[PDB]
């Protein structure tokens, strides 16, 4: 695998994306990660594959809103292949796309540093999916409709946020 930079990921990404059109697909996982004494700074590990080559990078509350504009339109140009114009969620050990998010958010909010969020593409087949799981309790959301990849990118993105948001701790 690769540790890489912000803008080296992302162009390795979009590569993935690029070689996975005629077949495979593109798996990415985001998870929370851990002189003068400084208060620290607060992570997540996106690592991505399309079953070959294995890229990753960590990204900091210095740099979410900058990586995420790029990110987020990388994932939605490139993650185009889909019913032009199947749906639904599961909880495993929600059919509606709402039942799902909550879900999804309260799984992350329990623990955050156990949550791991997985987004896989499959181009050739037309379908997006994305899994929120803590290992015991699984919960997937199944589509094809190119009108779901928006929302599923939107909140992947923001459970990234909350990884990395910074909390004024009082000492």
């Amino acid at each position: 695998m690769v540790l890489l930079e912000s803008e080296q990921f992302l162009t390795e990404l979009t590569r993935l994306f690029q070689k996975c059109r005629s077949s495979g697909s593109v798996f990415i996982t985001l998870k929370k990660y851990d002189e003068g004494l400084e208060p620290a700074e607060n992570k997540c590990l996106l690592r991505a594959t399309d079953g070959k080559r294995k890229i990753s990078t960590v990204v900091s509350s210095k740099e979410v809103n900058k990586f995420q504009m790029a990110y987020s339109n990388l994932l939605r140009a490139n993650m185009d292949g889909l019913k032009k114009r199947a749906q639904g969620g599961e909880q495993k050990l929600f059919q509606t796309w709402e039942e799902f998010s909550r879900a999804a958010e309260k799984l992350y909010l329990a623990d955050p540093m156990k949550v791991r969020v997985v987004l896989k593409y499959r181009h050739v087949d037309g379908n997006l999916c994305i899994k929120v799981t803590d290992d015991l309790v699984c919960l997937v959301y199944r589509t094809d409709q190119a009108q779901d990849v928006k929302k599923i990118e939107k909140f992947h993105s923001q459970l990234m946020r909350l990884m990395v948001a910074k909390e004024s701790r009082n000492v």
